């Protein structure tokens, strides 16, 4: 038998995870029941039983143990908002007594909650204001009084900061020992609202209009203010006093963003700010002052990170990792040859020294100790789509050890890591070419303690199914390596001609050719329909240096689009591809590129599917769009904004079969974007197929809609490929 | 060859290869009408037409002239430009006035931009116009206008113009202004939408609009808060530029003010007598008031003795609304189509001071409309000829002798003409007949004194020439017996139709209350193409709920929408397949609006009769459609009325059954009538039960999906879907 659409949609074959949350430097929690595990022995006692909260009445979505292990926070009444944001009810459970607190409870509709990093202090956001609980059963102190729905956000992000800047709803930062609470304040007063209908359940007589403050390209952005409150000197008599830290003079001169918050020590915080033109950012290092109670960020302690060839950072400037004394830090920046490497900074000195070098990139700094910096990179075998954990000796930068490279080179070439509280242990997460493998390691000697999850259950289930394989490789274009992957049908025959589906994203810093094992739609297409599904990382793609990544700076809808067409041409020349049956599909940026490709009039592609595509860049949000496109003004980049629309390519869609799909409640890529594509196609008399999804957002992630869209897409591709 | 090789193609339909010529005229007097070659004044009797306005006269105008309107006295012309469509009847335009005698544009005190309605008095050249929701009157075109109302408020208070629901469902017009016969009085309605909830939807506009617009329209859905209505009459002769105008309120009868009600008809009877019809929100009870002007009061008074009640125990009253009265010259009598004791609609003769009327027509057929009445004759359209409800003829009944009824149009050309409408001159001395009948449309002129044909105005001979060579389809108009009742169907049959072959069939459905889809009208439409080119039979059926056949058939679906009319369409297809020439592996159904709903209900019925179908802008559940139309047939969506059937006749509840059929669902996103909502709820329900189907939204299109480009796209799209459903290459 084969891996079917049903298998994909119903998860017949499930990849087991081994999700753990470190509680200390040698203990971690795991759900089977919730057990505590020992890293030394692997023994486990039950921490809270299957039904410890039986007579609760509510359904528990998640939990959060306080750092000192004295209280547990139960989260229920989960209502998803955007990508990361949501609302929930909360209860505090005294662990020393095993009983829910009933006094001064956390209110319903709480936007964000968090423990302080030590002890059991609590900070939550409710109705856009910040409250603090020193003790779970004591009244909370109100920190901010300016909270206003859709307008002022204290300690939580607005739509655009949530999606594009912090990848989080929270804008609350505890100092390491919980003394200070730092937060951001966002003002959306003059930011225009995107409006769309929400139809809701059949019983709703009149559709509801959703209105979300959302800055599209070149519109009025939110403004940001930054505060730090002392949670140890809180009065129950007077209103708490918040100390503002103003953005540096180089940022105040125009529109800007707060793009990073990172505490260095107990009395030192680092903030990164980004100009609206995102090629200039500044890091301030701010110290708490004694006989003034204020925060001072010495002009001399400013660190500038700018780019001559593009934007700054992969998606934002990278975060700093301070040494314990906070007089030094490490961060990933692109070197003089454009490759992202770790640079070592002195709090006071302008120049940093690079501690990594080469024609590969550091992905992330993972942990810092007294003697070692740990990082993940794609250095192993010059493969940008592999991921390995390396150890770098701080006293000698040349002494670099790959901790994961050789553990299982056959099945594992893509690792992530999770260190214990003080990096004494680490769990390795291999998502590698073979089935995922989760292993525990002692960092003192780098030996492997034990296998946590090996997916042998999946492994034997899969023994009985004709499974596809992955070919990961590169082609040469202009004396440059460009990587691609193919999901090849089972019993693949080089001498026979297969239909090929080109799976595209191709956004700036994207990577679609990697060593990750996946069970997805492509898996079914290859396994059952005998379709090759290819992906390709061309210009604009990430983790290969700025020469490649910055190629599309200010030129979205050009090189990354052309390169996808070129990749398909190269794939025809591999001899096992039926060039009468090449297709392309993508979601979001992938939707855009698919559409741009189908409208290019290249003649390479028979058909395509665009899901929730951007159709023109003025329709998309400011932070993301302007990062690559600049501003849509006559003095900046209007001409290319005007040039890079799918609408302008409508005529060329006469040569191809198109499917356009979009959820009507997409807060991210607004239905508007597809509504304009469809209108333009109609206006030039192009026939095509469409599908809207009522009330689905950008994820089209309802169990039923998810199943419906993939089913619908399968029929379209099978129809396009003459597959019965 | 030399035999017909051509067919009527999809391109022919979309590009208008074969154009039907019309002959639209407008009577100016009792013996002259206007026409357009250039604007001429044809003399009806001789044919001599002197030139009235050359095409060039407005070349220097600087704007494209959408329409024109000559004052009743031919002294002034109204030029309409900057036309901006709103709903089905409503729009906005600029207006200028050209003095026909003085030969130039009036520049002083011009009608403002964004005028909602303009109209001449029926005699002379008084003017009434609505702007910013208020009424203004110009006694002369170049003088300052008199402001009648001061209460107009966008979306809240409408003066002399209807709100959404009154435009669409009650008056079929934007104006709520009615001049008295000689222009002395200007009657108007005033609607109040303060608590009517707003439908809201996105308008995407030109691609240069960065943020979509949200359109907000006061629109009462079934059971919602309705607009209130007040009625006024102002004397335009006693206007002054020193005091504000005095509007005299005419209140509704107490039997109406007791609960929610509507004004459904306004009809002047004389210079000093107006008749109002009012309808209760439960639309089974209506009251006509008849109101004389009082000379000493300066007020209007409706005498309770002259009050007339029209009701129905079986359904609603009127075909879509209570019928309009047609008054005798003295205004002491009127004629009015009402349903007789056995449910057939006929002309009843009423006396102003009397309760009981006398029926002037009888029979198992119906009067469609009263068209004209004189001292000696009443002229009306009916479907009596050959007992064919889908046929239409002009009849003449003698007022002094009801047994003397003459058919004026029946026998003119019986073979090509079986469906007529009429246009009478100002005092019925001449009339134009429009034959749309089985053959090519024919326009003729007549004098009513001797009823002889004066001339052929337009005979569509150019089109007859072009068609002489193309394999056109034929129409079969016949009936079937069901529960010993005749139900009529039509078939657009492919050329060289062969009884022995098995053709695929498309059920073209509408099936709304008082609908008629089986008639004698000649049409060049999508159905023409399907038959001519694709060899598909496209049939239509008038089952229970349909009109022009009596209340027995028409009221069968009262309070029961989505039942018998739906069931009868399914039943029809069974009959068609059992006629022997239908391939019942290939039966499709398609409809728009109510027809979209019926399509959806049929596809979701689980009958197994249909392979596929297309629903365009369908209603999906009655709580989503407007109060006036829905409640007419469905009552209130309340537990103590009809909530049960409201909840029971949604297409959503039938989602599961769509697993058995190929479905295409189409809807314009800016549909102000049947909201996109209705399809959005259908789609969600089909997604929820894992049914695959096909969809197409039309960005910024409304209920008509009428844009040149969109119109062509949807028909191309549907053609592909139907061709693939039927395995047609
Ligand atoms: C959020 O920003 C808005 C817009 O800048 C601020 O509103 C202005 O406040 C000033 C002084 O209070 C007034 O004089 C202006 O007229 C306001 N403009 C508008 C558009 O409202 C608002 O004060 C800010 N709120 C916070 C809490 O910072
Ligand atoms: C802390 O600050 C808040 C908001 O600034 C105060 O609450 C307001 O108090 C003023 C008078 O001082 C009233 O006019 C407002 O109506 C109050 N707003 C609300 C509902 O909070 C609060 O009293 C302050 N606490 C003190 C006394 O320091
Ligand atoms: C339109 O109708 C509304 C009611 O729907 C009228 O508003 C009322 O006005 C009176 C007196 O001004 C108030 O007592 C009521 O509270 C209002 N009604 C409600 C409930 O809103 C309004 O006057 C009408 N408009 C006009 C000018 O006719
Ligand atoms: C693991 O085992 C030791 C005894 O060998 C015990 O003291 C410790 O508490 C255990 N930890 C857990 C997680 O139960
Ligand atoms: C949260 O909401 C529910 C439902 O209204 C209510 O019964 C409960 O008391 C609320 N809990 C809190 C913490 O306010
Ligand atoms: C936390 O840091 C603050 C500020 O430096 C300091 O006063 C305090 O000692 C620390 N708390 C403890 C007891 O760890
Ligand atoms: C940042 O971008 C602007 C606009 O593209 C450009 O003119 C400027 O040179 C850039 N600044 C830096 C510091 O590279
Ligand atoms: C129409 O014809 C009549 C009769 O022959 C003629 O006298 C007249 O000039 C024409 N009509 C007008 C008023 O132009
Ligand atoms: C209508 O608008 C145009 C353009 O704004 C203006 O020139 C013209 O005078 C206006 N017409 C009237 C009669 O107000
Ligand atoms: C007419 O009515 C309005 C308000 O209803 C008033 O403002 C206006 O001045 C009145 N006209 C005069 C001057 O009589
Ligand atoms: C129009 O009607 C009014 C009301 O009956 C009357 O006073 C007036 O004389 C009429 N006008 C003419 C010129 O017939
Ligand atoms: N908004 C940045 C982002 C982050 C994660 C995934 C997708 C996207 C995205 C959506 C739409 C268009 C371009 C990117
Ligand atoms: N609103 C009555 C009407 C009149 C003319 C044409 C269609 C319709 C209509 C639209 C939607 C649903 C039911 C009827």
């Amino acid at each position: 038998k084969t891996y079917t659409l049903t298998d994909y949609l119903k998860n017949t074959y499930r990849l087991k995870l081994y999700s753990l949350r470190w509680i200390s430097d040698h203990e971690y929690l795991y759900k089977q029941n919730i057990l505590v595990f020992n890293a030394e022995y692997g023994n486990s006692s039950v921490f809270l039983e299957n039904s410890t909260f039986d007579e609760f009445g509510h359904s528990i979505n998640d939990y959060s143990i306080s750092p000192d292990g004295q209280f547990i926070l139960l989260e229920y009444n989960y209502v998803k908002q955007w990508r990361h944001s949501y609302t929930a009810s909360y209860d505090i459970y005294d662990l020393n007594k095993r009983q829910l607190i009933t006094e001064e409870r956390i209110p319903n509709n709480t936007q964000w909650v968090t423990w302080s990093p030590v002890g059991h202090k609590l900070a939550y956001v409710w109705n856009n204001d910040i409250y603090v609980k020193i003790e779970p059963n004591l009244p909370s102190y109100r920190i901010t009084w300016t909270g206003k729905e859709d307008i002022i956000y204290n300690g939580i992000t607005d739509w655009v900061y949530e999606e594009e800047v912090f990848s989080a709803y929270s804008a609350l930062w505890w100092s390491p020992n919980g003394t200070f609470l730092a937060y951001a304040q966002f003002n959306d007063t003059e930011v225009p609202l995107i409006e769309y209908s929400f139809y809701s359940d059949e019983s709703l007589q009149y559709p509801k209009t959703v209105r979300v403050p959302y800055p599209k390209a070149g519109a009025v952005n939110p403004t940001v203010k930054f505060f730090v409150v002392n949670t140890d000197s809180l009065s129950s008599v007077t209103n708490a006093t918040s100390i503002q830290i103003t953005a540096p003079a180089s940022m105040l001169i125009g529109d800007h963003y707060l793009c990073d918050v990172t505490w260095a020590t107990q009395e030192r915080i680092s903030l990164q700010w980004l100009r609206r033109i995102q090629n200039y950012s500044v890091m301030d290092i701010c110290d708490y002052d004694e006989s003034s109670g204020r925060w001072n960020c010495l002009v001399a302690r400013q660190h500038i990170e700018m780019s001559t060839t593009g934007w700054v950072g992969r998606f934002r400037p990278s975060e700093p990792h301070f040494t314990l004394d906070g007089n030094s830090f490490y961060k990933i920046i692109s070197n003089e040859e454009g490759y992202r490497h770790i640079c070592y900074f002195q709090i006071d000195k302008k120049d940093c020294t690079f501690i990594t070098k080469g024609t590969w990139e550091v992905i992330g700094i993972e942990a810092l100790t007294s003697d070692y910096l740990y990082y993940i990179s794609n250095e192993y075998k010059g493969m940008p789509g592999g991921r390995n954990l390396y150890k770098i000796q701080l006293s000698d930068y040349t002494k670099v050890t790959c901790l994961s490279c050789e553990l299982n080179p056959e099945r594992c070439q893509y690792y992530s890591v999770s260190f214990s509280k003080e990096a004494k242990y680490y769990q390795l997460r291999c998502s590698g070419p073979g089935l995922p493998l989760y292993t525990l390691h002692s960092s003192v000697n780098d030996k492997g303690l034990r296998v946590l999850e090996d997916n042998s259950a999946l492994d034997k289930m899969l023994q009985n199914v004709q499974m596809p394989s992955k070919k990961l490789d590169f082609i040469i274009l202009n004396e440059t390596k460009f990587w691609y992957q193919m999901i090849l049908p089972p019993h693949f025959d080089k001498s026979k001609k297969y239909p090929l589906l080109l799976d595209v994203y191709a956004g700036p810093c994207s990577q679609k050719a990697d060593t990750v094992f996946r069970l997805n739609w492509a898996t079914y297409l290859a396994s059952t329909e005998n379709i090759i599904v290819a992906s390709f990382d061309g210009r604009g793609s990430g983790y290969q240096g700025d020469k490649i990544m910055h190629a599309i700076n200010r030129r979205l809808g050009t090189f990354e689009v052309e390169d996808q067409i070129e990749a398909a041409r190269q794939f025809s020349k591999m001899g096992f591809v039926d060039n009468k049956r090449i297709a392309i599909w993508g979601w979001s940026y992938g939707g855009y590129v698919t559409s741009m490709v189908l409208g290019s009039g290249s003649g390479v592609f028979k058909c395509g599917i665009a899901v929730a595509p951007v159709s023109r860049w003025e329709y998309y949000d400011s932070v993301y769009t302007e990062r690559y496109m600049g501003l849509p003004t006559p003095e900046d980049n209007l001409d290319h904004y005007r040039n890079s629309t799918v609408m302008s390519r409508a005529e060329n869609f006469k040569q191809v079969e198109y499917l356009l799909i979009h959820g009507t409640a997409d807060d991210n890529v607004h239905f508007q974007q597809s509504a304009q594509i469809s209108k333009a196609l109609v206006d030039v008399g192009v026939d095509f197929q469409a599908m809207w999804y009522t009330d689905e957002d950008h994820g089209i992630a309802s169990s039923t809609a998810h199943q419906h869209i993939y089913t619908h897409m399968s029929h379209f591709i099978k129809q396009c490929f003459s597959l019965p």
